[PDB]
């Protein structure tokens, strides 16, 4: 015997990746790490695809990792509910499972999972619940950066893993070799993953005329046409490689979640965006550089606030002066120079920050604590 839960996960896709992103971590968490039994309802399956190349983008039903991933049918077709209903940010249930979440003899837990913020706020509002017009309630769930918050997501055993591969010069090589990236001696390699930037080329121009070189690798996306266009090139295909003075850039496919962590583990310096792969260049325990998509400042101040509060005073200054500079369209020049000089100082304090946040309970064990507690609490039960 085993105690199992079932949950219901439901994504809309609204633009990019990140929701899928976030909502298949969690989804394959769920059941990989702590057993359950996890539907996860995506209105867009392509997007999927794209995250997870195992998927069968015209099936209406397929199990991958142990999840039940379901098109999100337009019209809904009527299915039982599950234990607990996660709606991810905001999506809205179809009426027809809000009814089926009442009728049972225990009603699903309803929980809203939403956007990750370093505000203080979001504490004062994590786990609140709301009564509903039909009776039941829903309860917030806010992943944060400090207590209270609902953590960060994290696989058992990632920062373990992290460490051998980063302490493997053969597995770096290996990895990058798959992807048709050779590293030369004393280049440092940086990963670009961010939207439209009109900031981008004076960065460029910087790693072009820079005395060390750079190697930048693109995976396929949004910002490859303005590469191009710095390149001054007409197509840019996966594979190809460009030199500029001390910058390289080569193209690489859009590859699988995980392989993307691996990536992220092999650079110096990750520029990454939107919620996941934020949190995945954290967990790398390397620099980055955070692209937000434009009231976006609040979150961008009240990260740099705590993520600076630990560094020396100059490289907190650079650092912030850059990535407002990078969230802001242009004028990275001084910032870049000063911050590329601390780079060894900023990756030691990258890492003890992946450390220290490492110690924190990840986010789906305290999902899956908050529905043992709301449990035995329906049921007026010691805990
Ligand atoms: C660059 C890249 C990202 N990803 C994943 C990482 C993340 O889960 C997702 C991007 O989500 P995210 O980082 O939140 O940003 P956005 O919402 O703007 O897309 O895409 C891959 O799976 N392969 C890749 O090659």
């Amino acid at each position: 015997f085993q105690h199992m839960a079932s949950w219901d996960i439901f994504c809309s896709v609204v633009d990019n990746y990140g929701d899928i992103g976030v909502t298949w971590r969690l989804a394959r968490q769920l059941a990989a790490e702590h057993g359950q039994a996890v539907r996860l309802w995506v209105d867009e399956p392509q997007a999927f695809a794209r995250i997870c190349p195992r998927a069968d983008p015209v099936a209406h039903v397929q199990c991958l990792d142990g999840v039940e991933v379901r098109a999100w049918g337009r019209p809904w077709a009527p299915v039982a509910a599950a234990d607990v209903v996660i709606e991810a940010f905001a999506c809205e249930l179809p009426e027809a499972h809000r009814q089926a979440m009442r009728e049972r003899k225990r009603p699903s837990l309803w929980l809203n999972l939403e956007y990750l913020s370093a505000e203080e706020w979001i504490g004062s509002c994590h786990a609140l619940p709301s009564l509903q017009a039909c009776g039941l309630s829903k309860y917030f769930f806010f992943p944060g950066f400090r207590e209270p918050s609902g953590g960060l997501l994290r696989e058992a055993g990632l920062l373990e893993r992290r460490r051998r591969f980063q302490a493997s010069v053969s597995a770096q090589d290996e990895f990058l070799a798959s992807l048709g990236v050779r590293r030369k001696v004393g280049e440092r390699l940086i990963s670009l993953f961010a939207y439209e930037n009109p900031a981008l080329p004076g960065w460029l121009e910087q790693l072009r005329d820079a005395r060390q070189p750079s190697l930048l690798l693109v995976p396929e996306g949004r910002v490859l046409a303005d590469v191009a266009d710095w390149l001054r090139v007409a197509t840019l295909a996966v594979g190809d490689v460009h030199v500029r003075d001390a910058l390289r850039v080569q193209v690489l496919p859009f590859m699988a979640q995980d392989d993307y962590d691996r990536l992220l583990w092999c650079c110096d310096l990750n520029a990454v965006r939107g919620e996941d792969s934020f949190v995945r260049a954290q967990w790398a325990g390397r620099p980055l550089l955070w692209h937000i998509y434009r009231t976006h400042l609040a979150k961008l101040e009240a990260f740099l606030e705590l993520y600076c509060a630990g560094l020396p005073a100059d490289l907190a200054e650079n650092l912030r002066t850059f990535w407002l500079a990078w969230n802001a369209g242009g004028g990275l020049a001084g910032a870049w120079e000063g911050l590329e000089r601390q780079l060894p100082e900023w990756r030691r304090e990258a890492q003890r920050w992946a450390d220290e946040q490492g110690m924190r309970p990840d986010l789906a064990a305290r999902l899956v604590q908050f529905y043992a507690d709301w449990l035995l609490e329906h049921h007026h039960h010691h805990h």
